[PDB]
Parts: structure tokens; sequence; C-alpha cells
């Protein structure tokens, strides 16, 4: 069972995907649109590694949240993530510190 508010409920499902992951996605452009790093949305679940563009490009965040279902993905612009299912924007548990 989830609790607290920041933590979203498919937040568990999607496990932690490789940390230097979010630090590839974070390169600085779409792996399939090659738009920037600022504005950026990669994928975050248990097995998707991809980083897709925000609304900057076309917002791979929707269509691939769409073609995939995958609705848990972070912004390495803000650092956050954006749940297309509880459509919104969660940052980790925070249960975590000095990670
Ligand atoms: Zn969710
Ligand atoms: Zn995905
Ligand atoms: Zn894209």
């Amino acid at each position: 069972m989830g609790d607290s508010r920041d933590l979203c409920p498919h937040l568990d499902s999607i496990g932690e995907v490789t940390k230097e992951d979010l630090l590839l996605k974070s390169k600085g452009t779409c792996q399939s649109c090659g738009v920037t790093g600022p504005n950026l949305w990669a994928c975050l679940q248990v097995a998707c590694p991809y980083v897709g563009c925000g609304e900057s490009f076309a917002d791979h965040s929707t269509i691939h949240a769409q073609a995939k279902k995958h609705n848990l993905t972070v912004n390495l612009t803000t650092f956050r993530l954006w749940c297309y299912a509880c459509e919104k924007e969660v940052f980790l548990e925070q249960r975590l510190a000095a990670p």
C-alpha cells in the first residue's frame, strides 16, 4: 500500500531504473527528437530507458505515455515526475534524504 501525496501509486510499480539512466537521460536532447535538455521528460518505468521531449518539442511524454501507457516520467529540467495516470507532477516520496 502506498502513502503520502508526493509518493504516487504507480511510482511503486516502476521500481527504480538506473540512476545514471536519469543522468544520461538528462544528457540534453530527446532520444527520438533530439530537441534539447531544458524541458525534457524521460520515461521512468522499471524497464523503459528513453528520454522523450516536453511540449518544448512534441512532448513524447504524451504520445509515449499514450502508446506505451507509461504514466510516470521524470523532467530532467526541474527534477520531478509526471504521472499520465495520476496525471500530476511528483518528486521522490521524500521519505528518503541525503542520498
Ligand atoms: Zn501514478
Ligand atoms: Zn515508457
Ligand atoms: Zn521526443
